[PDB]
């Protein structure tokens, strides 16, 4: 329920993603069922150790409904559907594709949000950070000037998320830049910039650069 | 010249690219070399009857700076590089992508620009248009959620832009969707969603939503 997190998670600008203070990171999608993908991700448990991501899945991607977005949703540009399952409750990183990702919330979750055009020399602050609380079924376009990463969870169980990008989105660079501007120090993934916190000993030790600045958020439930 | 061009323009917001205010739309990239498509651009001539736009240059594609750009700025997503030259002076349309583009001034230009984010309905108002010179040189990521169109002349000959997006943007749409969101009624081509103003029949013909609500605004030079 979003009353008992919100009451639980005072420490941080907290709202619901219908809420119009969603406008400039995202927008709700209405008119769109997602059985097929419903259908596979119930055949799927939650970890309780550490969050999964799978980027591309067959069996989500072979779907009347992958169809249907990528021809219009993503205007006949090639899509894979993945899936984000975890028990994750702290901001850990912030990360940018030059794309819009679909969340589709399977279970209540919560996003904790920025603005890419907040970033200054590779430095965001915790502070700017909103969270949004995500019900169950609700479906989310995040732009791509919307700083995101892995949901935090609402029940004691964990979340489960599907996440459409373009395809080969976080897929491994296959060659080593010649790093130029600000943002090529982000680059981390295939289309994903990435800003981890440096009490995120998972993601530094992997070589993210370490740009949040101020409390790794956590989110009580 | 910039303070020329913001005298003859007082009924329009008017800035330099390089103005703070620009920070919303997009990002100034500097750290880039683009002499090979300099050189290839000196070979045409501004058209002066109509705006051309050619999407795809295998010749542009086949240099070293497609490669550094798709690797490090585009994060290994595949690009094509294309030119859009000519004598605009007026907006006559906003469009977006899911997705950055960057856009080279070979000569000064001015870009009109809106936030997809200010979209209502499939309604953006001129009002909430503001223009950005861009001195000759000038490179420009234009994010996702920036409605852009074709540049506004500066000099009496017209302008020169590149332009590069991922490959297959503003191709033909190979499908007749069956629409079901507001945004589905303004996709145009592929990757690309438009809202045309009344005024350019031309647009409205080939199936252009008419959107935009205000002055089909112009740029005096
Ligand atoms: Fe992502
Ligand atoms: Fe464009």
């Amino acid at each position: 329920s979003f009353q008992y997190m919100k009451d639980l998670n005072k420490h941080i600008p907290f709202y619901h993603i219908e809420d119009s203070k969603f406008k400039h990171y995202g927008k709700v999608i209405n008119e769109y069922d997602f059985n097929e993908l419903e259908t596979y991700m119930d055949s799927l448990t939650i970890p309780q150790d550490q969050n999964v991501y799978v980027a591309s899945v067959t069996e989500m991607e072979n779907t009347i409904i992958k169809n249907q977005l990528q021809e219009a949703f993503y205007g006949e540009m090639s899509i894979q559907i993945g899936y984000c399952n975890g028990p994750n409750s702290t901001l850990n990183g912030l990360e940018y594709h030059k794309s819009s990702e679909i969340n589709i919330a399977i279970t209540d979750m919560v996003l904790l949000l920025g603005k890419v055009q907040e970033v200054e020399n590779n430095v965001f602050h915790s502070n700017d950070v909103i969270a949004f609380f995500v019900p169950k079924g609700t479906a989310v376009e995040l732009y791509s000037t919307t700083l995101h990463f892995a949901p935090c969870k609402v029940n004691n169980e964990g979340f489960k998320t599907i996440v459409i990008l373009p395809k080969g989105t976080n897929d491994p660079l296959s060659t080593n830049i010649q790093k130029r501007t600000k943002e090529d120090e982000l680059l981390f993934m295939k289309n994903k910039w990435l800003i981890a916190h440096p009490e995120r000993e998972q993601l530094i030790n992997k070589g993210a650069h370490p740009g949040i600045k101020g409390e790794n958020i956590k989110v009580y439930q």
